[PDB]
């Protein structure tokens, strides 16, 4: 075995990718790395290779629960359906599959559309400058997931504080991480109790009824599933949208192109998903459960692999001019939502929020531009998903 290389190669800076990813793809080899916590791993950088570790059955995500799992976070996160194999993965995802399907999410489009109008109504009447993150991005994805899930949006003052700790690499000490995480699990348990004697017409109410009258999940499985859905809808989506807004505001000829032809929006959303490196470094580790050869390496049973999804999304053997934003690309087999068995449950929900938000924003503010130099936009530091912390704009 090679002497392991330090990983992360460095701090993730704005939306730039480290040069080592490009070199690794060309070499066609995995890199033995030593990560901030847990086992050593293999880093996987090519598209065809990230596809394999994400969904090949010889690579297990449940096996990582029985290990000191190779990770960037000080504490192992319970990842609900993202951390299990079949048959447990089937049984749990069955319980949420229909509400997140494309036809299911389409029934929310009038409400998201109505919400985006309310939010931009307010920008129009307040006048520039506006922090686009505070006045648009966080309300939108916050209110959409809170209404769908049942979580009180008015409770964001208390639970938004604990949300950060599930994403923290270096931003929080391990003790503060354990305190917030347990505070978050108590708060979800609060809401679940509320549904036992007052049922609700929302996703959380459906999940308690599936536990209480079908016994399809344990009580902790219910709480983990509720937490992951709130993390991904409140934080991961607002990070991608703010990042996508940064790209369009600093590459404004592409903004103007999307604005002048708003029917590109479905292609522009997929391309903004491919091009934006949302994942700061890597997604969740897999452990091989038998010997697997790939990237010049026989990965042995018991060994960890780390999929570098943003690097796969720049792979020159799948995407023409991969490092150039092409909002018109027609076929776009990106891995920004994962691949295969654990492909992102909220995929359609994110698409519809992004198409609607980008269309109205560009439409209602044809002269929209940043109100500060792109280099002085501040960025989240030491977190698992990249995002601007403020997006000052004018029009
Ligand atoms: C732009 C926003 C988002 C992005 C870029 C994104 C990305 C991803 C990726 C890359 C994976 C696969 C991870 C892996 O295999 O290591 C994943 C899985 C998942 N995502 Fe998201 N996601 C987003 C928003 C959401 C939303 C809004 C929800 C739900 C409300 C959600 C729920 C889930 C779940 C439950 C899984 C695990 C699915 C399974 O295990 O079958 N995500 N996501």
């Amino acid at each position: 075995t090679p002497a392991p290389v330090r990983y992360p190669f460095g701090e993730a800076v704005r939306l730039d990718l480290h040069p080592t990813y490009a070199e690794l793809r060309e070499r066609r080899t995995l890199l033995r790395v030593r990560v901030p916590h847990g086992d050593d791993a293999w880093l996987v950088t090519r598209h065809e290779d990230v596809r394999t570790v994400l969904t090949d059955p010889r690579f297990s995500r449940a096996a990582a629960a029985g290990r000191d799992e190779a990770r960037l976070t000080p504490l192992v996160i319970r990842t609900s359906v993202m951390g299990v194999d079949p048959p447990d993965h089937t049984r749990l995802r069955r319980l949420v599959a229909t509400a997140f399907s494309r036809r299911g999410v389409e029934h929310l489009r009038p409400g998201i559309t109505a919400l985006v109008r309310r939010l931009t109504d307010d920008m129009v009447g307040q006048g520039p400058p506006v922090d686009l993150v505070r006045s648009f991005v966080t309300p939108l994805s916050g209110l959409v997931i809170c209404d769908l899930l049942g979580v009180p949006y008015a409770d964001r003052s208390r639970f938004r504080h604990w949300l950060e700790a599930f994403f923290s690499i270096t931003a929080l000490p391990a003790d503060e991480v354990a305190v917030r995480i347990e505070a978050m699990y108590g708060y979800i348990a609060e809401l679940v109790a509320l549904r036992r004697a007052e049922p609700t017409e929302d996703l959380l109410g459906g999940l308690v009824r599936a536990r209480d009258r079908d016994g399809s999940c344990s009580e902790e499985e219910l709480v983990d599933l509720a937490n992951v859905l709130l993390l991904a809808g409140y934080h991961t989506t607002a990070s991608q949208l703010a990042s996508s807004l940064f790209v369009l505001l600093t590459q404004p000829e592409h903004a103007e192109l999307l604005r002048s032809r708003p029917e590109l929006a479905p292609r522009a959303v997929e391309e903004l998903l491919r091009y934006v490196p949302l994942i700061a470094h890597v997604t969740f580790a897999r452990y091989a459960t038998e010997d697997v050869w790939l990237g010049g390496t026989l990965v042995r049973a018991g060994e960890a692999v780390l999929p570098a999804v943003p690097s796969a999304n720049r792979d020159a053997e799948v995407f023409d001019e991969p490092d150039r934003l092409d909002l018109t690309r027609r076929h776009n087999p990106h891995l920004a939502f994962g691949h295969g068995l654990h492909h992102c449950l909220g995929a359609s929900l994110v698409r519809v929020q992004m198409e609607v938000a980008l269309t109205m924003l560009l439409g209602r503010f044809p002269d929209l531009a940043l109100a500060a130099p792109p280099d002085e936009v501040p960025w989240t530091r030491g977190m698992q998903a990249r995002s601007p912390l403020r997006l000052p704009v004018t029009w």
